[PDB]
This record gives C-alpha cells, structure tokens and sequence, in this order.
C-alpha cells in the first residue's frame, strides 16, 4: 500500500483515402467509447510520404482525445464539487 496502477490501450486506425489521411484513436473510459479523430491534408502532391500524413493525423487524433478527456475532467471536477 499504496502501489496499485492500471493499464489501458488506445487503438489507433490510420486510413489513407487519398488525399487525405485520417486517424481514429479509440479509448474505452468510464463506460464510454471515446474516439479522437484527426485528418491531414498533404498537399496534394507531391505527395509526400506517407509517414508525414500518418503521424500528423495521429497527432490530431490524440489532441482530439486529450481535449475530450480534459472536458471530462472539468465536468467530473464540477460534479464532485458542487454538492449543495
């Protein structure tokens, strides 16, 4: 006591359309499926690569999910107090 931690996995999918690569980052949290969605871009042409589009999409997906988790934190904080 007190050493207990826990383990999640975030499942990332990257789909390249084109132009036009999209990432989805899915987290199961507090009994809800949370999905961050990110989109690139690039550019049209030429073209790049590939890794650039993927990593930018993932970055935007994770930001989205982070922002959703920040919104959940605030909501929960506000729920915990007030309690009148």
């Amino acid at each position: 006591s007190e050493h207990v931690g826990k383990t999640c996995q975030i499942d990332v999918l990257i789909e390249e359309h084109d132009e036009r690569t999209r990432a989805k980052a899915r987290l199961s949290w507090a009994g809800r499926q949370m999905v961050g969605v990110g989109l690139a871009r690039l550019d049209p042409a030429d073209e790049p690569v590939a890794q650039i589009g993927d990593e930018l999409a993932i970055a935007r997906a994770l930001s989205d999910l982070a922002n959703q988790l920040f919104a959940l934190t605030s909501s929960d904080i506000e729920a915990s107090t007030h309690q009148p």
